[PDB]
């Protein structure tokens, strides 16, 4: 189905619910809390989602926002994501499981539904994962079916990153660039009938979790799909 | 192998390889050529190439760069691409070939060695086309692999538009995405294993061509690549 949004900023967040720990806070999205003297609070999980339901049957999409991750030591945890799953989607267990899953099914794919392009910032041994900060994509599992490394010039370096995610529903292919000002690119890829994992409504939107020591910021988002008919 | 420039305008074209109709103008790439009154020259082709080659094995790359395209028309031809090519590329043929192929062996993918993201103004009846202007993939053929409508509106807007296009080498995936200021999104993604077709040195640049009433000028461009190893 056909829907587009635009905030370049978030001094309105009319249409986005915030569910766990995440929070409107100093025009941003907050995607995990912090305490009254600005310190990250551990194991903690949000999610703020774009409200309205779309479809995806027969659709292309487009979306582009930007980022801050704020670490207060050489070891934050967990990350975020952006992902995409049903309306009713709840925020999920925290720790390294992004907001996105539960530790019983964490690598069940028959058990989940959620689509997501990961940022994260923990080398979890409970499951596989590379032995570095990577950029994934996630199709119902927390084991990443696509992920390359992240580099921690880039993870560290308190700027405002962009991505972009974008979904062909001719050819099936979600991807993801990752930019970084005077820094890294990425790119990442992955064929996948996303009308097939969901065949009903979805809603799209950001998941965080500690952890510990990291904050992640969403400063701007915005959205469009059209119909490859 | 890993390469990088950027090119936040085009006051300076060192590294950059000019053939055909192509040259540096008002600090961009302007890829076919006008007349000292600024009129189009009919039946011209030009591309502007970065000089060094990279090589595709074991590669990602990620590329964006901002355009314009000038139209003194209603019915502008014919477009550009940005592309890759083997050493010794040759600029070929104006008109509806985009300075990429050759009339008899334009369509017969046997024949061509040359990957393509075209913004296609002018449609061609002489080998298949959609029949509205359109964005495409190209693989070693004139007719796309992938194409999407290019809105009307976006081709006369006389914006500066942006195009990142993005080269995942574990998934073997190419997607270009197109935007607009205050306009539309374009997202294609193809399969293509980029190193099975050029297992040397490649080049990257732009071709433009002619056609009539058009001119297509190249703003700024940066690339990345890295090894997947
Ligand atoms: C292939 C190509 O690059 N086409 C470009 C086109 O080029 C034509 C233009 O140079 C004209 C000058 O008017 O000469 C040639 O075309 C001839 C006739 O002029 C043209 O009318 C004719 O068109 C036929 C068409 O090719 C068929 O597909 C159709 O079924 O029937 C038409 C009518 O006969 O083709 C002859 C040559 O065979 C050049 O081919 O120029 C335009 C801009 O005007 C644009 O650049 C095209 O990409
Ligand atoms: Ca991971
Ligand atoms: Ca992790
Ligand atoms: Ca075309
Ligand atoms: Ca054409
Ligand atoms: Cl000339």
């Amino acid at each position: 189905s056909e829907l587009s949004f635009n905030y370049p900023n978030f001094q309105s967040v009319e249409d986005i619910t915030f569910q766990g720990g995440a929070s409107p806070r100093n025009e941003t999205l907050q995607l995990t809390p912090t305490d009254s003297n600005g310190i990250p609070i551990r194991q903690r999980a949000g999610h703020a989602v774009y409200s309205q339901p779309f479809q995806l049957r027969d659709t292309s999409f487009y979306t582009t926002f930007t980022f801050v991750i704020r670490t207060t030591s050489n070891s934050p945890a967990d990350g975020f994501a952006i992902f995409i799953a049903p309306p009713d989607f709840p925020v999920k267990r925290y720790g390294g499981y992004l907001g996105l899953f539960e530790p019983n099914t964490a690598t069940n794919t028959s058990a989940n539904k959620v689509v997501a392009v990961e940022f994260d910032t923990w080398v979890n041994t409970e499951w596989k994962e590379p032995r570095y900060r990577h950029i994934g994509i996630d199709v119902n599992s927390i084991v990443s079916v696509r992920v390359t490394r992240w580099q921690d010039k880039d993870v560290f370096s308190r700027s405002i990153a962009t991505a972009h995610v974008g979904y062909d529903g001719i050819s099936k292919i979600l991807t993801a660039f990752v930019t970084y000002p005077d820094g890294g690119n990425y790119v990442l890829s992955h064929v996948v009938d996303l009308a097939e994992i969901f065949p009903g409504d979805v809603r799209i939107g950001f998941s965080g979790a500690t952890g510990q020591y990291e904050t992640q910021y969403i400063h701007s988002w915005s959205f469009s799909s059209t119909s490859t008919n």
